[PDB]
């Protein structure tokens, strides 16, 4: 995906 904590459309990673 790309994120990383907050924030996003799931999270976490
Ligand atoms: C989230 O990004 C996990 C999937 C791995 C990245 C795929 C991006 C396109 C690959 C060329």
């Amino acid at each position: 995906w790309x994120d990383t904590g907050a924030d996003x459309d799931g999270x976490e990673w």
